[PDB]
């Protein structure tokens, strides 16, 4: 629970260190049954407030199974096609639709609510009955609607056929919106109870059991809900839970901002600026580097995120933060006359790149503004700062307990001449720049030889 | 219908072909209607518990109207174009605001639950009266909370209005956390009974109603609801539903991946991609092309596109695939020396761009590892493959039955000199990069042709 | 109320006038409460129905406890959008922090306390299932017998745990932070209220009253703190510093020459599109559709997300070659149509073969496009078709004005001109002509010094 930072004022830029991985790298499926009723439109004659309350409820339900049967067949459409983050519990859906492999799970919890079954292409599966309307409806709907007169319902069971009811009209209700797949898992789909004993289930080692049982609410946000199928009246989906195969190694977060040259006026400065900037995790001796925000998740120290949102680097992408004009790794830099000001806002600190006549302020809640940034590219820790102000844009400060260290360097922009600096790199790296930078220097001496004999 | 895919080694690229076209070409937009009571708060003295629960319903009834009463506006408003998806319902809200509007559509739903009502700007609209709210509160409701004596309702009136309120509730809910806008279209604001009623009496063929009719979760995801208005009792908001004026024509999808050369130096490549990825359908003699793939949604074969994000092409940008140096089109690529790995998944199959020091490989579930990829861009096919890893990275293969053809061609980036090379195209073309070898190859003979005579 | 636009056709862009802004500048953290009950599982034995039906609504509410347990916590700048919330949500986890909100609420609903840091922030609360779980339910199950409630009472039940578990289940898909705050968040009332109570403008308060839908789009609802028979979550409304300044819209499309032989046409762009609204002096500038909401005249849009300018960045609008400002261009030989909606019109830019319409929905086709960058109002039209893409056009009322103009393209050498500045400006781009008529007259000098 250390987070530390370090800003290196030679590349405006900084990493926040001391997290813990947890990166997804398998895929557990279940099956999540539910069962239903095979039950018609009733046929009884009668008309108190109470049955009609039966009887719309009932209509609900037959509603909701037909429109889940239209999202089957519309191998449902939504099933084969697209996926890869799918993939695996599509498969598991597919096969559920084979002669007789819902009878294979209908045995298994006959007798029990949670069993785990194998299915016929050769995958095992937890499965479990979630929500069983067919014995309610039969031993305490069907005796009171078939027949020719209706006998009246007590009002505790018409109250309590709508709260069972409710689960099966909400999933059909995020069912036939999402097209069958849907993420996060919704509690609809499965509660924080079915989720946590569904976790106590998996061949997962205990401490996995740990990361994920304390972080559910990550582990929704990482897994889907795929919907299988309607038959034999029952309904079958299969949630797909994330396998963090990657657990408490190190992650780091790296914050970049521009770097440009101050002295000079108008439109007549170089900038530079790091742009790998997102997510790194040490993973199987090399580093996983998440480039979207939205892929990785953060709870206090742990960093969750999925593999295949991800690009592998070696090692030696580190040598960027200690020493960017490294032999080992080419580190990549983009380029422009653009001079303008911004901040970010970092784990623990700000980065603010204060350029022209900008004024750029730090603040606290009681002291007012207790920095002014010149010129240049600075930087700020949250130790009694609250806000940063970058012209008419006050952000606030992450109030988050950890060391800051300022890294002293000559900011790497003042090394390069302005007159052959390649100021439209969209993603260059340091030697690129160089190559760029010889070729310009060559063709100054190219034509200069050419003004010998000449001039 | 049968998928199909090719691969061109030449080029990096693959073509998924044998998907049907349903392109979303225009809007059509009807009138959805509740009718309410204007009751005022109850001003019965009496206490019972039951009173109370329908006085605290009828709150929750008085502050949906009054909250809804607060939303009462719609809206305001390969690089492409720039659309406004909800112009077309904003436009139909905008005539229901006038006055003695909303008068027309009472009149024409006195004796029917659905007709077609004429409004001033000549918008002639279909209008669906979907809850009557006022017939239950003002007969069922009103007499028990009239008078001062509270005749004492039995428990199921209390949980009748319960029911019969929350549809109104939770429209007013999904508009209150949406600025009155809201899609995909949820069963609340139209029931799929509803819906289907409505594309049945849509200005379209035999064949685009069915599309719509098994497909009605991508038609809820292509839907937008607008709040429109709260007054004379009414609540109306306008339903805009999509308009499929192109179907049946085929479609397929390019896949591309970078392809630079295999030489064993730190940076020394150059690199070369397609940048045409994306859908392509035929319509009317040209192609419409999708450059992003989220304006895209398949269903096993069908593919669902908004037009609002599309390119027109002729029908020659499909030469590309052919042969990329064809003269009647000009394709589009981009260049860099940006040197990585990385890997598409194909309809049924994967490319992999192997580069450098990176394990890639393709593997079966029981097999192992069936290939390991040497540096370059190749193709595999779905037939005997489950997985593809490149990296710490493991993408699923599409296990989707279809044929695969591999095209063998030699590597274009090989014809190119890597020092007249523009090795920094961000948006080009093959006649545009000649354009620009030309230059390079002209201007360095000419300074050498100019060096020779200075004897 | 009144929108005006102008098309000038020198530039290919369009500027809508006449809007009012409303600037989210800060964040006003402020704390809401529900009130819980340490109810433990009856242990007493039933089988009526409707004892049933209280021990299965008590799970529900202890089930959401324990769950809620767990949930407890042009290129820009970069921020950290619920920072404020979030450093008010770690201050409640201070012990004596609870409790003095807890005390401070012992006898009314809406209470300010100054926290061990010393912010005054609103405190409300808004349930309160300790009083009725305690007094209403715990007679019938803290005994043996388990006495058989009556229906009623089912009901009540049903109703106060209902805001408690959808409050959860906001919360469990959402990681602790949801954003737009839900009605089961805040609800109308106590959002109105904490407007009224708020130390804002009068005009601040009848800004935000009147645009509750916005204010709940630009919110946040974050999940804090439970203990003590206390559930407290943090709601952060947005700050409105900056209101009632004039706005514009600027709506840009590609100008390109005319020349029939395909490849051989140059291509220019403003890249200044976006919302602009005075602040202060300088010019708040949002370049994201994403960040500006409008309701009417009046523009929504957060500061977290824009560049200041000099206020002078409105001389491109009148004259793109003004000395005061370099206005940003981009340019590019690729001759392709597109159409932009603007706020009370459209603009075409047909090139090539391609067929651009503007249609109204019973007289038929009203204008049609030959090559170059035209406008055409929304008076009259009703769509506008460009290739196989049909646009509607928005329908808002509002004049336009066509100023007519030279198109800029028609003033360069296609031949010196650099046709691939991804960003620029005007002044760049005659830096680089300047540039290559130097060299190519270096070199003619050259060629006559050796003839």
């Amino acid at each position: 629970q250390n987070i530390t930072e370090e800003f290196y004022q030679s590349t405006c830029s900084a990493v926040s260190k001391g997290y813990l991985s947890a990166l997804r790298t398998g895929w557990y499926t279940s099956v999540i049954t539910i069962e239903l009723s095979n039950i018609k439109e009733p046929k009884c004659n009668g008309t108190d407030a109470k049955v009609k309350l039966i009887k719309q409820e009932l209509d609900k339900y037959k509603n909701a199974v037909t429109e889940l049967q239209l999202l089957m067949q519309s191998f449902p459409p939504f099933l084969l096609g697209v996926g890869s983050a799918i993939a695996s519990g599509v498969a598991v859906s597919k096969v559920l639709h084979l002669e007789g492999e819902v009878n294979k799970i209908k045995s298994a919890l006959l007798s029990t609510n949670k069993a785990v079954v194998s299915l016929s292409n050769g995958v095992s599966v937890l499965t479990s009955k979630v929500l069983d309307l067919k014995n309610y409806i039969d031993k305490q709907l069907l005796p009171i609607v078939n027949k020719q007169s209706c006998s009246i319902p007590p009002i505790e069971t018409v109250i309590e056929f709508q709260q069972k009811n409710n689960r099966l009209l909400e999933i059909t209700r995020e069912f036939s919106v999402n097209a069958g797949v849907t993420t996060p898992v919704s509690t609809y789909m499965l509660t924080n109870s079915e989720l946590l004993s569904l976790i106590n289930d998996m061949p997962i080692t205990n401490d996995q059991k740990k990361l994920m049982s304390n972080n559910v609410p990550i582990v929704r946000q990482q897994s889907y809900s795929i919907m299988s199928i309607i038959k034999e009246e029952v309904l079958a989906y299969v949630v797909q839970l994330p396998l963090y195969g990657v657990i408490d190694t190190p992650c780091w977060k790296l914050h970049t901002s521009p770097l440009c040259t101050t002295n000079t006026k108008e439109g007549s400065n170089i900038c530079l600026t790091r742009t790998d900037r997102g997510w790194y995790c040490d993973n199987a001796g090399s580093v996983s580097f998440f480039p979207q925000a939205e892929t990785c998740k953060v709870q206090s120290n742990r960093v969750f995120c999925d593999t295949m949102n991800s690009l592998t680097l070696p090692s030696e992408v580190n040598l960027c933060n200690v020493d960017i004009f490294n032999p080992k790794y080419d580190c990549k830099i983009m380029t422009s006359k653009t001079d303008v000001s911004s901040s970010v806002i970092t784990s623990l600190g700000a980065i603010v790149s204060c350029y022209g006549k900008t004024k750029c302020t730090a603040s606290n809640k009681n002291r007012g503004i207790i920095k002014t940034f010149s010129n240049g590219c600075d930087y700020v820790s949250n130790k009694g700062v609250d806000t940063v102000s970058v012209g008419n844009t006050l952000y606030y400060v992450n109030k988050q307990e950890g060391k800051s260290l300022y890294v002293k360097g000559e900011p790497i922009i003042n090394f390069y001449d302005p007159l052959v600096f390649p100021s439209d790199e969209f993603d260059a790296s340091i030697s690129q720049v160089n190559e760029k930078i010889n070729q310009s220097l060559a063709f100054i001496r190219k034509s200069d030889e050419l003004l010998s004999a000449i001039g």
